[PDB]
């Protein structure tokens, strides 16, 4: 599988700027190395320099938004080159506001993908349903086609064209959604599979109805936008936005696992680690290895093993 | 949904008495606001005043026989009053003695009842078959239509009339039961689903197949027993008899949401919540916010989200 | 249920030497006074006494095979006389290697045995596959009749002959395969059910099948090789190689209770227990507690209870 790694790191999509320290802490953990010792071709493009825009005052309730606004734009242009050389875009990031540049890049060339958006959240409050203002909790609402006529003109997002359909992603892990969030859910007719639906049916039919639901028709690009709070704090701590009761260890790899699996997965966003946020230095290296045992999984590392093709007993 | 809030600060049916405390730290957790928070009609009955019977010896074994059969007779009162009062009652008491009352009332108004007992264990000992003395522990045997003939006239609990039969009861959660505990429920047939059960059904199958066995030929009214040490201590560590290997929180929250969506929940326990059995302040708020949680669920919360009747993007 | 316990202080298939005290702690726990709590009939042969071997330089790569081929050539012999005094072998031991020996002598009364192996690991690496030398990563190696032709003559395992085929052995639990190892794993087609396969199925499915698979033709003697690591660390922290994402205690539980119900358990290894490795003496307990709690549902302990052949009620 062949990766191309972009950092992010961008907080202005939320209040607390350590997620900033992502793309800088994942890579010190070894990420990259990590990869190549796997069967990975791997192309860092780098850290993303995301200028100050020292003027960027409220719109309405929602903040930062041309400092937000740009950072999704570049992102967009930096995912949709490395998508051109043929490589899947690997976006370690700040706050989940980037989706909204990530996902946009991502359908430039691919305009078909298919999106999974694995979250405690579902990140799809519009400007005006919002009631925090952080834009990473609407990315998604800047992205879907139905949702266009709802969203103001936010300074910043002139250049967003909304890429994907309510019926072209699929939530997994939702426990914390809020009142206008939900309602959209169920008016659109949005596919999830919240805590309650896991608990149900168990990760292995949910990832079995979340394939077959995304892939019915046909094969298509798969984009996963992973939250790194959708995973139990027990896990993630160092996380802005923890809600108890979430994915386990084992749950995060085998939905990790199962895309990879697909042959599919030509995106991949792993969002929201922040080390600032760790109540003991244990916690942050727990946050992190978490993280990137996820990203492994997402290109070939699983847990019953692997090999190269030969012959070990020769 | 219309609840009908009654405070039961009692301890007698065990040793410790950090269990009165129970009503005051779930209270002052927010717990009226956050139902009101939600779309429930609240009518809180305040606080059951428990005199103290100071003369009170031991009948063979069995301890503080008088003062819990007075709380509960108390109870029974209370809890009949408020489902004459077309409302839910919601018991937030001290030990599992209590069960007796709470049950005994609501069966008075509604003598269909289902019985759905969340619990480590089965707290079906009779005065002869209880090796503690405890009452907490044999609240179920009281109750038990099948076991009225054994039970020995007990100081205290004359007024009391086996309401329930053996097949209107499911235990969920069940990994510390004596031996003579064990020998009634195979001999009376009682419905169970230990850990084991759970382990092997996933909590899906176990909710699919409670509600189908006591819901089965007709729809009746749900009483819900949820004794905290049912879920496991990692989630419910200020409780007085701990056992490893619970049920999760999401597993808690399963059970709670899917009763609450049978429409039919009439009665509910939240039980052997004790703040000074914690060892840490945060061990407290973890127990409290557990149980308020689950309480929460009972009554509409739901993690995939909720919101009203109303269009949210106008 | 008619136990044969045997001590197995052993630590030279492994750097660490704190495995050795596994019996010892075991034992202090009240292992045998539990048995006998229940309806078990337990015989202590004492704890092997393995002798120095001073001399014992490495074999290539192979550390301390000497020492470790002794040790597993006298646990077979003590296995053996066990099995033919009609007891179930019950091996209370330090590091995996003596799986070796344990099996072998099981299999000398009982040829036609099954075994199942609980770990994290495969423990299936040759002396030219494994790179870190250890021989608690290798027994398996030497048991299977399909490798015999690649395993080397290593000094001390002489009297070695492959008892059982690649077909009637499961393994349970895998997270932690190394390349040769996972080769070796879909070369000679066995069954096994790693994290993925739990996480997909559910421990119910998982062990129905792997039952099925092992029992289909006929019914067969079992062997339990139960290696601690295969349950989360959060269970049992005090063993050598932990890896994270593990079997939970329930699941270990449920395991364990599923094999008794056969009634043809016969052979059961209980390994890697090392107490010099907890971080702190809460860490010890809490997996010596595991460690015995799953000894006792081999033989019978059920969560959802127990009672001898009488009536309690009278
Ligand atoms: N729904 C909340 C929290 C969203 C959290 C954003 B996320 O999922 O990216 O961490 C909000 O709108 O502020
Ligand atoms: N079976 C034990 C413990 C029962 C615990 C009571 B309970 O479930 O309410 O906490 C006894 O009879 O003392
Ligand atoms: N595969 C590694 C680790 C095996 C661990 C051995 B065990 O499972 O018994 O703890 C090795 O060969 O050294
Ligand atoms: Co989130
Ligand atoms: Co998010
Ligand atoms: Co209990
Ligand atoms: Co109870
Ligand atoms: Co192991
Ligand atoms: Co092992």
């Amino acid at each position: 599988r062949t990766i191309g790694i972009i950092g992010a790191p961008f907080s202005k999509g939320q209040p607390r700027g350590g997620v900033e320290e992502g793309p800088t802490v994942l890579r010190k953990a070894g990420l990259l190395e990590k990869l190549k010792e796997q069967e990975c071709d791997v192309k860092d493009y780098g850290d993303l320099p995301f200028a100050d825009i020292p003027n960027d005052s409220p719109f309405q309730i929602v903040k930062n938004p041309r400092s937000v606004g740009k950072a999704s734009e570049q992102l967009a242009g930096k995912v949709a080159e490395v998508k051109k050389n043929g490589r899947i875009s690997l976006v370690l990031g700040g706050d989940h506001s980037l989706a909204i540049g990530s996902i946009s890049g991502h359908a430039r060339v691919h305009p078909d993908l298919g999106v999974i958006w694995v979250d405690a959240h579902t990140d799809i409050n519009t400007p005006l349903t919002t009631t925090s203002g952080n834009l990473h909790g609407q990315p998604v609402s800047f992205l879907l086609k139905e949702l266009k006529g709802k969203i103001p003109d936010v300074p910043g997002f002139s250049w967003v064209t909304p890429c994907i359909s309510a019926k072209d992603i699929v939530y997994i892990g939702l426990r914390d959604v809020d009142p206008g969030e939900h309602y959209i859910l169920k008016t659109l007719g949005i596919k999830y599979f919240s805590m309650t639906e896991v608990d149900r049916l168990g990760i292995g039919k949910v990832m079995e109805e979340t394939l077959s639901y995304l892939l019915g028709r046909k094969k298509r690009p798969i984009h996963l936008s992973f939250d790194v709070d959708g995973l139990d704090p027990s896990f993630t701590p160092a996380t802005g936005t923890p809600v108890v009761g979430g994915l386990t260890y084992r749950e995060g790899l085998y939905i990790t696992e199962e895309i990879y699996k697909t042959g599919l997965l030509s995106g991949l966003d792993i969002m929201e680690v922040n080390p600032s946020l760790g109540k003991t230095p244990e916690e942050v290296t727990r946050t992190v290895n978490t993280a990137v045992a996820i990203t492994l999984a997402c290109f070939g590392l699983a847990r019953e093993g692997n090999h190269k093709p030969i012959d070990y007993l020769n």
